[PDB]
């Protein structure tokens, strides 16, 4: 099936091809844990953003335009990405904004990082009627000396 993870800030700004805006410490962490072993799939700012191919994941890149690694998988279609991945069990979804609105419909998972600042940006998270997903874990964090502002995990499933 297919899981979508994202940090979001206050009133689900992200930073598309960043995360929550941000880039905290412990919530990178949180993400490698929960997307090693699997393959992610993200658009091409977000290749741009963290530069490198994410080791331990099969790295597939959606976008218009010809890769420029050989070391990933550069596809062009939602339906070539989803073949890409095989009869996995879960595929990961990591952003930004634009692959969040085309896979949201058919995620049946949400892995939320909900970091308490507010950061101005144009886009969001796309909106999804809290009543349609069940929320089956939670973990809040204080801010730290590493993570400046408190963020609060979440992983919600489809009902
Ligand atoms: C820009 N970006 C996209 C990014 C960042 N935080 C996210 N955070 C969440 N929660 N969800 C996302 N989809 C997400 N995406 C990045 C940037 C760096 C790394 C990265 O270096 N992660 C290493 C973690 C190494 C470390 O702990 O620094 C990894 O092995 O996954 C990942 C995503």
């Amino acid at each position: 099936m297919i899981s979508l993870i994202a940090a979001l800030a206050v009133d689900r700004v992200i930073g598309m091809e960043n995360a929550m805006p941000w880039n905290l410490p412990a919530d990178l962490a949180w993400f490698k844990r929960n997307t090693l072993d699997k393959p992610v799939i993200m658009g091409r700012h977000t290749w741009e953003s963290i530069g490198r191919p994410l080791p331990g994941r099969k790295n597939i890149i959606l976008s218009s335009q010809p890769g420029t690694d050989d070391r990933v998988t550069w596809v062009k279609s939602v339906d070539e990405a989803i073949a890409a991945c095989g009869d996995v069990p879960e595929i990961m979804v990591i952003g930004g904004g634009r692959v969040y609105e085309q896979f949201l419909p058919k995620a049946q998972k949400l892995y939320l990082t909900h970091i308490d600042a507010e950061v101005e940006g144009d886009t969001h998270f796309p909106d999804y009627e809290p009543d349609d997903w069940e929320s089956v874990f939670s973990e809040f964090h204080d801010a730290d000396a590493q993570n400046s502002h408190s963020y609060c995990f979440e992983i919600l499933e489809r009902r």
